[PDB]
């Protein structure tokens, strides 16, 4: 009769509890700011329909951000909108700041608090194993307060975590596919960037949660402690479950997909093939075995699961010994 409902472990009725006001993004009455208190400084990069510029807030002299949108889709802005309203201020979330129209080209945009970008390519070499715990960990309180507000971000990706290293700051950014997590709800699987889509989103399983969030962390995690970037580095949609099941095997697979009565597509049918469950140990090289510890492999294994209920909650994961080391 279609596939089995599944429901968050965590936070299932934050929103179920909460005014229609909180969750309702619809009927969010949007107050813009005024576009000449800014001046663009610099292009900072390009979205498939946004623009990021540095600014200079020119009121108090301090650097901003400012994500110009294409509007192609209103209810999508008005969402993000909401989104970031609501989780203002919380643990290593960006600070929405402002929202300011351009009158002429009829188009919004959201300004932020600025982050200076440390870039990764110079990072990435001399970050050492208490680094990737400390970042990690930033990383887990920005999710474990988003999801304990209701709301799911599902683009999480390297691209998304910004870090100053010079003052140890995080910021989870662009909240732009974010959405409110309702028990029950089924939600467009075309969401977060093909590496970092869990199972659910590849086999098409649209009553997902909160823990879709902690499988493309559990992704970052293993590109970081490996040095393999992207750890599952698929070539279309179809082929990133086949990558998928290259580590975690095909036995698991078929529990996860009998366990929710998940209808396989036909286009898996002469692709996905029989893998054996690796070893994460088989993951370890000369060229990363400085970062890789038991207590890694162990919270690694706990996160890159098929099955969504069974992978630590962002909470849980704050808790496991990998996290010893670190200032709670
Ligand atoms: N967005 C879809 C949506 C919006 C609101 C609710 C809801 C929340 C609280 C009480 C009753 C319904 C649900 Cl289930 C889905
Ligand atoms: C003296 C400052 C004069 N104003 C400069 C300016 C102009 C336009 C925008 C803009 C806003 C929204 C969408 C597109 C562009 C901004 Cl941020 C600043
Ligand atoms: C044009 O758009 C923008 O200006 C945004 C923008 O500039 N983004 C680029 C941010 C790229 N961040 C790279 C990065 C570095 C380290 C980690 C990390 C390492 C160890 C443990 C945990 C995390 C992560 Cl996840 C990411
Ligand atoms: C600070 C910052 C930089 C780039 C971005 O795209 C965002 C965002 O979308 O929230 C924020």
């Amino acid at each position: 009769s279609g596939p089995v409902p599944s429901r968050a472990r965590v936070y299932t009725d934050v929103n179920t509890h909460r005014p229609s006001e909180y969750w309702d993004y619809e009927s969010h009455v949007v107050e813009w700011g005024n576009q000449d208190d800014y001046q663009l400084v610099r292009k900072l990069g390009r979205g498939k329909y946004s623009e990021v510029f540095e600014a200079i807030n020119i009121t108090n002299n301090e650097k901003v951000v400012v994500k110009i949108l294409k509007p192609v889709k209103k209810k999508k802005i008005k969402r993000e909108i909401k989104i970031l309203e609501n989780l203002r201020g919380g643990p290593n979330i960006i600070t929405l700041a402002d929202i300011v129209k351009d009158p002429v080209s009829r188009t919004p945009a959201l300004v932020f608090e600025h982050v200076n970008n440390t870039d990764f390519k110079q990072l990435y070499q001399t970050l050492t194993d208490y680094d990737i715990r400390f970042y990690m960990y930033e990383i887990l309180k920005a999710l474990d307060y988003c999801h304990s507000m209701g709301i799911m971000h599902r683009d999480v990706k390297p691209h998304n975590v910004m870090i100053d290293h010079e003052h140890r700051k995080l910021r989870l950014i662009d909240w732009g596919l974010a959405e409110f997590y309702h028990p029950g709800q089924e939600y467009n699987v075309r969401v977060a960037s093909r590496y970092f889509k869990g199972p659910e989103l590849l086999v098409d399983y649209q009553m997902y949660d909160y823990s879709l969030d902690m499988w493309s962390l559990g992704c970052m995690l293993a590109s970081m402690i490996f040095r393999k970037e992207p750890f599952f580095h698929g070539h279309d949609n179809y082929d990133q479950l086949v990558r998928i099941a290259k580590v975690l095997g095909t036995e698991d697979l078929y529990d996860y997909i009998d366990k929710y009565n998940i209808e396989l597509d036909p286009r898996f049918n002469d692709i996905l093939g029989r893998h054996s469950r690796k070893r994460w140990e088989r993951f370890v090289h000369s060229e990363n075995q400085h970062l890789v510890s038991p207590e890694a492999l162990d919270f690694l294994d706990k996160l890159l699961r098929y099955d969504h209920q069974s992978r630590l909650t962002a909470r849980e994961a704050m808790e496991h010994p990998y996290f010893y080391t670190v200032v709670k």
